């Protein structure tokens, strides 16, 4: 496990509406030279709720939000397997960037239970290693 990989918002107490841009950055620090053959990102947004109406159970279980990308540093390249070269003193920022969808995101759900569920989880991919994972939630309001 790496010295530091973390999601960063450019933003980091904002609440974000339905259509509008989440952006941040991935930052990675290495304590020792490392090659690194990816960075991914999964952004993810569920919600679900439970109510009744008389005797009817009611449920609904909505993805609102999957986004997947690999994000690339702005400097060091690519082509076939070429990978990046990480060394200690150095603040690697892979940036992203996505747009929630118009409409629904599940704060507006009624009823006796109700969950929204949105998060950026970014992946480090490196040679002989398993796929380090970080996570960070993030807030949302839906603006229909």
């Amino acid at each position: 496990k790496i010295k530091s990989f973390e999601v960063v918002f450019n933003d980091p107490e904002k609440v974000y509406g339905s259509g509008e841009r989440v952006a941040g950055r991935v930052i990675v620090e290495v304590s020792e030279v490392t090659r690194v053959k990816a960075v991914r990102i999964l952004a993810s947004g569920v919600a679900k709720v439970l109510w009744m109406q008389g005797s009817q159970q009611c449920a609904q279980t909505s993805e609102y939000l999957r986004y997947e990308d690999t994000l690339l540093l702005e400097d060091q390249p690519t082509g076939e397997n070429e990978m990046v070269i990480m060394r200690p003193g150095n603040k690697y920022e892979y940036k992203f960037g996505f747009e929630l969808p118009q409409g629904p995101l599940g704060t507006s759900f009624k009823g006796k239970y109700g969950s929204v569920d949105y998060w950026v989880k970014a992946f480090l991919d490196r040679p002989s290693q398993p796929t380090q994972e970080t996570k960070k939630n993030f807030e949302v309001v839906d603006l229909v």
